[PDB]
């Protein structure tokens, strides 16, 4: 079976959270979690909003909550980044420079547009050219970029936009995923399931091609996390996460410590 964990989810240090670090965790205790990873955002000259975080303070505080809730549930120091090649080097110097347990690469904006409600990306562009050119810049992202742990949300392009159906098929983008899956799992990072749209059958569907594609292109570490930016839960859509991991034939969630898989 697997453990119970969160690996993905953001509190008031990140700059579109307010929510407190403790409730996450009495939440995460009161539901049954082994472990969690609090993984804040950092985005580097975000378009339109600072993505900035306070290590010391962010520290501190999950550094009091290990020690208080000790002999209850694990808790990690994370975080979710956001991934621009044109930053690489400013990016690995900030990752670098405090000893984060866990990290997400994530695509959150291209070429200074943000991929979002009501932005520029989605203007004039068809759901078809916004997902090719969204999986594009992942794509690129993976090809060169290495300091991280796992890929955040391949599905994120799916939340946003101005569209009736703003589902995404992984027989649309085949050969593109087919791509990044490889490319992770030769470089041994882990596919990050996330819950946020889980609510949605076609979201369970496009995650389920994930999965089985990522275990034949020889995928071997999974993630799965909740995206939540308030302490509640949806556990239903968790729970269907783990089904769909279970039966692709993953018997292990990947958890880190210092970065490195834990055995
Ligand atoms: N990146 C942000 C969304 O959060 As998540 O990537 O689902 O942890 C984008 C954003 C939030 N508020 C404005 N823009
Ligand atoms: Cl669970
Ligand atoms: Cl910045
Ligand atoms: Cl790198
Ligand atoms: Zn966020
Ligand atoms: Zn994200
Ligand atoms: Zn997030
Ligand atoms: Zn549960």
């Amino acid at each position: 079976s697997l453990k119970k964990l969160d690996y993905h989810f953001h509190s008031h240090f990140s700059a579109d959270s307010e929510e407190l670090p403790r409730k996450h965790v009495t939440e995460a205790i009161a539901h049954g979690l082994e472990e969690i990873c609090f993984t804040e955002h950092r985005d580097f000259y975000f378009p339109g909003m600072d993505f900035s975080l306070n290590l010391p303070e962010y520290f501190q505080e999950i550094n009091q909550l290990q020690a208080e809730f000790k002999d209850k549930i694990k808790i990690k120091i994370g975080l979710e980044m956001g991934i621009d090649l044109r930053f690489k080097s400013e990016i690995n110097q900030f990752i670098d420079s405090a000893p984060f347990d866990f990290v997400i690469a994530s695509v959150h904006e291209i070429g200074d547009i943000e991929v979002y409600d009501g932005t520029e990306f989605y203007l004039q562009k068809t759901k078809e050219e916004a997902q090719r050119e969204y999986l594009l810049a992942c794509l690129d992202v993976v090809q060169n970029f290495e300091n991280y742990n796992s890929f955040g949300h391949l599905d994120y392009v799916a939340r946003y936009g101005p569209y009736t159906d703003k589902s995404i098929k992984f027989a649309e983008n085949r050969e593109i995923l087919f791509e990044i899956l490889r490319a992770l799992a030769s470089k041994e990072k882990a596919l990050e399931i996330n819950t946020r749209l889980f609510d949605d059958p076609k979201t369970e569907q496009f995650y389920s091609d994930l999965l089985i594609n990522f275990k034949r292109l020889g995928g071997k570490f999974i993630t799965l996390g909740t995206d939540s930016h308030i302490a509640k839960r949806d556990w239903l859509s968790i729970h269907k996460a783990r089904t769909l991991i279970k039966k692709a034939g993953f018997h292990e969630l990947a958890t880190f410590s210092g970065m490195k898989i834990d055995k």
